[PDB]
């Protein structure tokens, strides 16, 4: 009522989203005979309530907890569903993943504790390793991120958030994935521009992660898009897209031999 929600059912479906996942956290008795009155209330099984938000769940848990009670929260909620608690992040295969790279951002190492559990119960801490076993759900991740930063349901704190889990995920995917990522990625970041209203900086460094750090040899097929793309943020400032501008141009030059005839329209 204080914060006026159309339906008190309505503030439960968008609150209990994250409840959940501090519900599991505290993983107490109590806990559970809430998730049973809210699953009363949303009319639906206490098991089921929990299968479905598990990966919000799951993400807040890796994001914040310890190891014994991150052991101890996950029998409780396997007993709770009464389904094994592997069986269940399984049939989560790709959507806990997604969680656990928007809030890479937050805790780098955190999620990489997370998806070291992610690719044990998918069958390990090696950062080559890690991307190696996330390569291939790039596509898919990148996907997740692109709806997220589209998504109205999110904030815009949530925006920048992803922007910069996005951030690492790029850093820590490596040139190879980087490079085999680079279309869908640039999709992504030309989400980030669309959201870039508010959060300049973060879209910019965005970009130069994804010029400096993306590969040096195929840039110019892509940086056709990548300038046509950061002409709008040149005009919101100049300071670190020059820098931008500068190491496509200046830094690969020889491998924009012919790109850098191709692009005529320039600010100033």
């Amino acid at each position: 009522n204080v914060f006026d929600f159309p339906d008190l059912n309505r503030f439960l479906t968008r609150t209990l989203q994250v409840l959940l996942p501090d519900l599991a956290a505290k993983a107490s008795p109590a806990a559970s005979a809430l998730i049973r009155t809210l699953g009363k209330q949303l009319n639906v099984n206490r098991r089921e309530i929990l299968i479905n938000n598990f990966k919000y769940i799951f993400s807040h848990l890796v994001c914040s907890c310890s190891k014994d009670e991150l052991e101890r929260a996950l029998h409780y909620l396997k007993n709770e569903t009464e389904i094994e608690l592997g069986s269940l992040l399984r049939q989560d295969f790709q959507g806990l993943h997604n969680e656990l790279l928007l809030r890479i951002g937050e805790h780098y190492q955190q999620v990489f504790n997370g998806l070291s559990i992610l690719a044990s119960f998918a069958s390990i801490i090696s950062p080559e390793l890690m991307a190696d076993y996330l390569q291939p759900k790039l596509l898919g991740i990148l996907a997740f991120f692109n709806m997220q930063l589209l998504s109205s349901s999110v904030g815009i704190e949530d925006k920048k958030m992803a922007l910069n889990s996005l951030m690492s995920l790029m850093k820590l995917m490596g040139p190879k994935h980087v490079s085999s990522v680079r279309v869908k990625m640039m999709t992504t970041l030309r989400t980030g521009l669309r959201f870039k209203d508010d959060f300049p900086e973060l879209c910019c460094r965005a970009w130069d992660c994804f010029v400096r750090c993306l590969d040096h040899a195929c840039l110019g097929s892509l940086l056709s898009h990548v300038i046509v793309a950061l002409l709008p943020l040149i005009h919101i400032q100049p300071k670190e897209t020059a820098a931008i501008f500068h190491y496509l141009i200046i830094e690969n030059r020889d491998a924009v031999q012919d790109f850098l005839h191709e692009i005529y329209f320039l600010p100033d």
